[PDB]
């Protein structure tokens, strides 16, 4: 057989592998070579132009339904960005890797394999110069322009993943189509994105398999909104999306569709679900599949419908009404008719009270619901990119939106090296602590998850609601430091006599460096850490302040801050935030134990902190983690607290977080823990403290990307 | 609470993380700078005195045995080298790995990790200067020569690990203590090194449980015989080893003793276990004074009659009869009350097996064949996977050289230049051989090395000798007729040299192979230019332990499109097997075979996966035309390993392949890598990347100019 894994010996193993992903750039690329400068060498319009002739040719392997592929890849765009969950921002089109397993062999994805090798030639053709990522998103937007509706616009720049997410956690299910996630509809589980393992929003049957409606409509809006959508888009979008195309259901899925593409055989050559059946479900919603009208508003509030088994033995819907009887044409066999049929979800925007009044709305006026729809699949599409600067194209929106947590334009000239070394020393001169500047800086920093790019110390937004009265900030203590870098601000602006001026976003990561700089040079090492001025202040207008609550910390490894709501174990979500930083697993060593030597804990415990000259940059973390003289156990009447006593004397030494502890238990935490603790490894551990210290505070400058 | 795996949702999916593992090297240390060159700025002496202190030094966590932690680092030692396979050469000690998992917590390494503690003081204080791999074996030594028994050498080299070896396959049990690997003793499937899941090679207790001696000697021979040992080595390396110390079973393990380390609580910092100690559950000293080398062991087991027994623990454990060796140990752990010896099912094995009987006797006979057998078979133990001599650091190394270490001699004569180089590849390009037999044979020549155990590869020009010269891969009758080439090539140039000047015919082998790729690279309009390093030299057959060179044939070949029918995991799987012994990552593994397929470097000159319709041009056809939608492929009716490209409008046959050339185009991540390679602007790229991959493998063993 196979090697069986450590994961399987031990379940509860820490997942280092995910920070290995962030260790090395896998794939054939050159690990140099960035994609935004090859897009830019890209002939947008000669790929739209082929894309839409590509619409209406035909490949024998997979007949085009109505003779447009255009539906087909529509969905295949939705799915792809369909992933999307603004609780870790994972998921999502941004690197395309519904080409990739678990993804691409979801049940929900059936036959969408089809559709992605259609593309494949002209993936092809251009090569580096358009990703996956682009082009499956370009694909569903030509195909909607090709059928009457002009997009609000479209951005390249999605660089391609070559391997799935390993961060992500899809759900605690043992078996796709199944669920363990929620007992009563709109109650699902933290974190989750979907109400089903391997679907992408919800069962498109009804919840638990059930033709009710009424419940449906509390999945789906819960899902969409974990999605970032509200009921106006989530309604604009599902009815936008099914004004076109199809569902298929010929026949049972479950006895007449091949393996998925993950377990069919090698000569299927990545296809999958070889038989057209691809949901189960069977028929259109409109009378005119490959054009945008009003027929799919209509057809759902101008008749009654009727839960029914249809031909694939799934539930759907008919009408009553015998005029919409063999309405719409075969999709395949041009002798013969169909009759129109709705989904369980479909009927869930015509019986919710909230969604009904949208749709009423949207039928009475069809431009609205055009407007709405344009711009929903533009945000559902381009959420995850990050802000305005990544966006790349003849075709990106002069319109900025709020989702892209836009930054203003610095209207003044930019501090130079003397300023610079001149504002270092007065923030150090001022009443701050080397500790209270290392704890702001990162306060402001550790915002930034590398999967949706959001989040940061540029625009300084740690300012703002609501990061400003975050638990972890705390507000009390935050004002004070912010207020003192205010004033240095102020002092700096008004005694300049040529225009420059320097932003607190600026002042508040020059101070964590200059504090850095300081703790290492009390420690007898001579660092100069690189900055790079530009950073701008955002404003209120420009935030949408409860967007950002999604990226409140649950557990904080430099200040050593864990919420007592967490579930799984402290160290667990310790790494899963690791990873949105893009740490490897000596980085986060690195940071963890440096940072400890510092001494810059929420609410200044002495949590990890095991040195007695804390503001010294210094391995003694390491140093005394390892001493075998002393022995650890857990706190009395204490949740997250572990004292350390002196194994002879059995007096206690020092206190401790299982974030401080697991660098010493894990065998390869404690591999590296080994090499920072050695006799002549300080000076190295110093210079990898700041290494790592120096790429977070850098991590949203796309500015050199 | 914990994100899936695609493991779990698909079991037969690829395990491609073990080529990951070869992209980057996951520690804090860089890369720029060497171990040796540390290692070589360590004073060893200096060790050695910090280690001899420690084996007297006892620390209240974990009492040593005796007054002397000496048994304890034998045992530690041995158990690091001990999972050496000569299979594939993974396992063994070269990396450290028994300090992760699942190795660490393996029930055979029980209180192991308390070992390892013993030594963290003295790997701080020396640091990146000695590696913990080099250190575990140290400690064996020096714990040795404490205890009156000098060592034949000792050599530092071993660069640490930080993770576990992800391509070992250590058996299909899903259970520790536990085997589903023999239905009868001497009967393992092939491909393990022990016959329990968790073990180092066999159960103590007997084979399945059973207190049956000659039973157990099938198991040992067998196994250790699979770690590159025969019967003198295999009853030296025992008997010399339980010459020290004991084994601990103060009461049953299964209910005394906590969780091992990996399942331990976080307080535990890394140990486990945690429980008059128990380890083994077996208990009782060998012999009367376990911390002096002496013929006790021996005596002990020979002299007397065994009787076997459940012993404190619950375990099978063998009791003497006779009442002269009852209470005649010093307690461990008190002098001044006393204990009566035990032997394991295991030793008793020696003793009933007819032949490991008559090399015990011998070895009573003369303690001083006995010693001289034991200190050789332990520097092989644990110098076996650290590869040819040039690796060998430290003042300790002995001047001799064993054969197990595939010796090469010194090349006594001056090395060509550019100039001769040069010559000499026009000579080969104006000899009878076409770009494949060129490609073929030095492919033949560099794909036996292992990164694993650092054996094989082009240095020495073994192609030419038994055993791989009539290995039915290399094809034998065609090999002879390349290498005759050759050779009369290297006649001509070394006897028209008058300035002491010699090429030698590991040096041709590759300058041929790089010269037929330059050739095929022309062939598609392409100029590339291969960096060449001479240097190699001819091994003769006194160099080369030939049966031992079996380890390295292969079952598979991806490169010449080879399968061995007797194969019972698919085909790619043992490709990525493979392809991790050569140091490849995922994209270097495509790019080679897809590069290799224009060329068409086949077994027997088949077309199988020769997607061109230009051979011996080196493009990206294979990747182009794997990937056009107008081919649909089938398994070829009536075939094992052959599949069919048909044209999917007429059904006419386009091109015929094996799952070594179609998983490419299946599996996710390597049919994202050949849509790359198959784009229109990436022909180059491809070119490149293939040859950049043929010149890495070409130099793999040539670690003096590594
Ligand atoms: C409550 C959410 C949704 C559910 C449960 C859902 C469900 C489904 C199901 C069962 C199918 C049929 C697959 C098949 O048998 O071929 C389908 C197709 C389709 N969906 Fe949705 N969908 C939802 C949302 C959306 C959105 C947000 C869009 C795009 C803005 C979209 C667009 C389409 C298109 C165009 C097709 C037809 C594809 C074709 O003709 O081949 N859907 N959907
Ligand atoms: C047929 C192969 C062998 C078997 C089944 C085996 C078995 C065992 C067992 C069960 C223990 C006791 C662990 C414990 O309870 O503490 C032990 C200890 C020991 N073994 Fe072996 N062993 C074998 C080979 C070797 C070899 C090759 C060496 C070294 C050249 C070695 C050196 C030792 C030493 C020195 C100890 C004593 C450790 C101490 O006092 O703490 N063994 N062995
Ligand atoms: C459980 O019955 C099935 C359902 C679906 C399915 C359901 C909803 C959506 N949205 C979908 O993606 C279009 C596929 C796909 C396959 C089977 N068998
Ligand atoms: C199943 O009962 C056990 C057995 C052993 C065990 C088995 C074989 C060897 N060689 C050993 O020493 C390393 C320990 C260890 C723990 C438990 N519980
Ligand atoms: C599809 N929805
Ligand atoms: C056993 N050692």
């Amino acid at each position: 057989k196979r090697p069986k894994s450590n994961q399987d010996w031990w379940p509860s193993k820490l997942n280092l592998e995910i920070l290995d992903q962030n260790a090395r750039d896998v794939g054939p690329v050159e690990d140099d070579f960035d994609y935004a400068e090859e897009f830019q060498k890209l002939d947008l319009e000669a790929v739209k132009s082929d894309l839409e002739e590509l619409m209406t040719s035909s490949q024998d392997w997979w007949p085009a339904d109505y003779g447009h592929y255009g539906p087909l890849f529509i969905r295949m765009a939705w799915h792809s960005a369909g992933t999307y969950r603004t609780a870790d921002g994972r998921g999502g089109a941004a690197g395309g890797r519904q080409r990739f397993a678990p993804i691409n062999s979801w049940p929900d994805n059936a036959n969408l394999d089809k559709a992605r090798r259609l593309l494949l030639p002209i993936k092809q053709k251009y090569g580096q110069k358009i990703s996956w990522a682009d082009l499956m998103i370009l694909a569903g937007n030509v195909a909607i322009e090709s059928m009457g509706f002009k997009t609000f616009g479209y951005a390249g720049g999605r660089e391609d993943a070559f391997e799935e997410d390993k961060a992500v956690n899809w759900g605690p299910e043992d078996e796709f189509e199944t669920q363990e996630r929620f007992d009563e509809p709109g109650e699902i589980q933290e974190g989750l994105g979907a109400s089903v393992m391997g679907l992408i929003y919800v069962n498109p049957e009804g919840p638990d398999g059930n033709p009710d409606p009424e419940a449906s409509a509390k999945n789906i809006r819960q899902t969409f909104d974990r999605m970032a959508m509200n009921d106006k888009e989530t309604a604009a979008l599902i009815a936008g999306g099914h004004t076109f195309g199809k569902v298929h259901g010929a026949d049972d899925p479950e006895e007449n569709l091949g393996p998925e593409p993950e377990a069919a055989p090698i000569e299927q050559q990545g296809l999958g679900w070889q038989n057209m059946i691809t949901s189960g479900i069977e028929g259109p919603w409109t009378q005119s599949p490959t054009e945008w009208d009003m027929g799919y508003i209509n057809n759902l509030l101008d008749y009654e419908w009727e839960p029914e088994k249809g031909p694939g033995g799934a539930w759907q819907w008919a009408p009553k009404s015998e005029e919409l009887k063999n309405s719409v044409p075969d999709a395949h066999d041009p002798d013969e008719k169909q009759t129109p049929m709705m989904l369980t979800t479909d009927i869930a925007l015509k019986r919710d009270p909230d969604y009904r009044e949208v749709m009423e709305t949207f039928q009475e006026n069809p431009m609205e619901f055009g407007m709405n729809f344009a711009k929903a699949w533009y945000k559902l599409t381009h959420l995850d990119m990050g802000p305005p600067e990544r966006f790349l194209g003849p075709e990106v929106p002069d319109e900025e939106m709020i989702w892209q947590d836009p930054l203003p334009d610095a209207d003044y000239d930019l501090i130079g090296d003397e300023e610079i070394a001149e504002l270092k020393e007065e923030i150090l001169d001022s009443d701050l602590s080397v500790s209270q500047l290392v704890k702001t800086a990162w306060a402001s920093a550790s915002t930034y998850r590398d999967s949706d790019k959001r989040g940061g110390a540029n625009g300084a937004r740690l300012r703002l609601e609501p990061q400003k009265n975050w638990e972890v900030n705390e507000p009390e203590q935050l004002e004070t430091v912010l207020g003192t870098l205010e004033n240095i601000q102020t002092e700096f602006n008004d005694s300049r006599s040529d225009g420059t001026q320097v932003s607190l976003a600026d002042l508040i990561v020059l101070g964590g460096n200059a504090a850095v700089e300081q703790a290492a040079a009390n420690a007898g090492y001579d660092v100069e850490i690189p900055f790079e001025p530009g950073r701008v202040d955002a404003g209120p207008e420009h935030t949408d302040a409860p967007s950002f609550d999604a990226l409140k910390p649950k557990v904080d490894g430099v200040r050593n801050y864990i919420q007592d709501d967490i579930t799984r174990p402290a160290e667990e979500v310790l790494v899963d935030n690791a990873d949105l930083l893009n740490l490897t697993a000596s980085e986060l060593t690195a940071l963890i134990g440096g940072m400890r030597s510092i001494g810059a804990n929420y609410q200044d415990t002495d949590l990890g902190v095991f040195t007695d000259e804390p503001e010294t940059l210094t391995n003694d973390f390491f140093v005394n983690l390892l001493d075998m003289g002393t022995e650890w156990e857990p706190a009395a009447d204490s949740e997250h607290r572990y004292k350390g006593l002196d194994r002879d004397t059995g007096e206690v030494k020092w206190e401790a977080t299982r974030i401080d502890l697991i660098f010493g238990s894990n065998d390869r935490l404690r591999a590296i823990s080994e090499v920072y603790g050695s006799a002549d490894a300080e000076k190295k551990l110093v210079h990898d403290f700041v290494d790592t210290w120096s790429k977070v505070m850098k991590l949203d400058r796309f500015d050199l990307e």
